[PDB]
Protein backbone atom coordinates (compact mmCIF):
# COMPACT_ATOMS: atom_id res chain seq x y z
CA UNK A 1 0.00 0.00 0.00
CA UNK A 2 0.86 3.68 0.13
CA UNK A 3 -1.48 6.65 1.46
CA UNK A 4 1.05 7.09 4.24
CA UNK A 5 0.46 9.42 6.69
CA UNK A 6 1.70 11.70 9.22
CA UNK A 7 5.28 12.67 7.39
CA UNK A 8 5.48 8.68 5.76
CA UNK A 9 7.13 8.21 2.63
CA UNK A 10 6.07 5.75 -0.36
CA UNK A 11 8.83 3.44 -0.97
CA UNK A 12 8.94 0.70 -3.52
CA UNK A 13 9.16 -2.78 -2.55
CA UNK A 14 12.90 -3.55 -3.11
CA UNK A 15 12.49 -7.00 -4.51
CA UNK A 16 8.72 -6.88 -5.76
CA UNK A 17 7.40 -5.16 -8.69
CA UNK A 18 4.76 -3.16 -8.30
CA UNK A 19 4.56 -3.16 -4.24
CA UNK A 20 4.97 -0.12 -1.66
CA UNK A 21 5.30 0.38 1.78
CA UNK A 22 5.35 3.23 3.82
CA UNK A 23 8.51 4.07 5.67
CA UNK A 24 7.17 6.40 8.61
CA UNK A 25 9.08 8.86 10.74
CA UNK A 26 10.03 7.13 14.42
CA UNK A 27 7.37 8.40 16.06
CA UNK A 28 4.06 7.15 13.66
CA UNK A 29 3.54 3.34 13.01
CA UNK A 30 1.26 1.21 10.91
CA UNK A 31 0.53 0.19 7.30
CA UNK A 32 -0.03 3.80 6.71
CA UNK A 33 2.07 5.82 9.83
CA UNK A 34 -1.66 6.38 11.28
CA UNK A 35 -0.48 5.62 14.46
CA UNK A 36 1.35 8.15 17.04
CA UNK A 37 3.46 6.02 19.30
CA UNK A 38 4.77 9.15 21.32
CA UNK A 39 2.24 11.87 21.95
CA UNK A 40 1.11 11.88 25.19
CA UNK A 41 -1.90 14.77 25.07
CA UNK A 42 -3.85 16.18 22.56
CA UNK A 43 -3.60 19.68 20.81
CA UNK A 44 -6.87 21.80 20.08
CA UNK A 45 -9.84 19.56 20.50
CA UNK A 46 -7.81 16.82 19.30
CA UNK A 47 -9.39 16.63 16.17
CA UNK A 48 -6.64 14.91 14.58
CA UNK A 49 -5.29 13.47 17.46
CA UNK A 50 -3.80 9.80 16.66
CA UNK A 51 -2.03 8.86 19.88
CA UNK A 52 -2.75 5.90 22.12
CA UNK A 53 -5.42 7.03 24.99
CA UNK A 54 -7.65 4.30 25.71
CA UNK A 55 -9.11 5.34 29.04
CA UNK A 56 -12.40 7.72 29.28
CA UNK A 57 -12.59 10.02 32.27
CA UNK A 58 -13.73 7.77 34.52
CA UNK A 59 -11.00 4.99 34.08
CA UNK A 60 -12.92 3.22 31.88
CA UNK A 61 -11.14 1.04 28.82
CA UNK A 62 -12.81 2.55 25.58
CA UNK A 63 -14.04 -0.42 23.36
CA UNK A 64 -12.35 -1.41 19.81
CA UNK A 65 -13.64 0.85 17.08
CA UNK A 66 -13.89 -2.80 15.28
CA UNK A 67 -15.94 -4.33 17.97
CA UNK A 68 -19.18 -5.99 16.99
CA UNK A 69 -21.15 -3.61 18.87
CA UNK A 70 -19.03 0.08 17.69
CA UNK A 71 -19.31 -1.21 13.96
CA UNK A 72 -23.52 -0.87 14.69
CA UNK A 73 -22.94 2.88 16.00
CA UNK A 74 -22.35 6.37 13.98
CA UNK A 75 -18.40 5.89 14.14
CA UNK A 76 -16.23 2.71 12.72
CA UNK A 77 -13.06 1.17 11.69
CA UNK A 78 -15.44 -0.32 8.81
CA UNK A 79 -16.29 3.78 7.39
CA UNK A 80 -15.12 4.11 3.97
CA UNK A 81 -13.37 7.14 5.67
CA UNK A 82 -12.03 4.79 8.95
CA UNK A 83 -8.23 5.73 7.86
CA UNK A 84 -8.65 9.36 7.66
CA UNK A 85 -10.58 9.51 10.73
CA UNK A 86 -8.09 7.41 12.71
CA UNK A 87 -10.64 4.62 13.39
CA UNK A 88 -9.10 1.26 13.05
CA UNK A 89 -8.08 -2.13 14.66
CA UNK A 90 -7.43 -0.45 18.32
CA UNK A 91 -9.27 1.05 20.98
CA UNK A 92 -8.13 4.88 21.46
CA UNK A 93 -9.37 7.93 21.57
CA UNK A 94 -10.59 9.89 18.84
CA UNK A 95 -12.56 12.99 17.39
CA UNK A 96 -14.02 12.06 13.95
CA UNK A 97 -17.13 14.87 14.84
CA UNK A 98 -15.19 17.35 15.72
CA UNK A 99 -16.24 17.78 20.02
CA UNK A 100 -14.43 19.52 22.55
CA UNK A 101 -11.86 16.63 22.76
CA UNK A 102 -10.88 12.83 22.03
CA UNK A 103 -13.80 10.42 23.21
CA UNK A 104 -14.18 6.61 22.77
CA UNK A 105 -17.23 4.42 23.03
CA UNK A 106 -17.91 2.93 25.85
CA UNK A 107 -19.73 0.13 27.43
CA UNK A 108 -22.11 1.20 30.34
CA UNK A 109 -24.13 -1.26 31.24
CA UNK A 110 -26.45 -2.37 28.31
CA UNK A 111 -25.09 0.71 25.77
CA UNK A 112 -21.77 1.55 24.17
CA UNK A 113 -22.12 5.41 25.11
CA UNK A 114 -19.53 7.89 23.90
CA UNK A 115 -17.63 9.10 26.47
CA UNK A 116 -14.72 11.40 26.96
CA UNK A 117 -11.07 10.60 27.43
CA UNK A 118 -8.80 10.92 29.95
CA UNK A 119 -6.04 12.61 28.13
CA UNK A 120 -4.89 15.64 28.83
CA UNK A 121 -4.45 19.14 26.63
CA UNK A 122 -0.61 19.41 25.50
CA UNK A 123 -1.59 23.12 27.02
Amino acid sequence: NCDCLNGGTCVSNKYFSNIHWCNCPKKFGGQHCEIDKSKTCYEGNGHFYRGKASTDTMGRPCLPWNSATVLQQTYHAHRSDALQLGLGKHNYCRNPDNRRRPWCYVQVGLKPLVQECMVHDCA
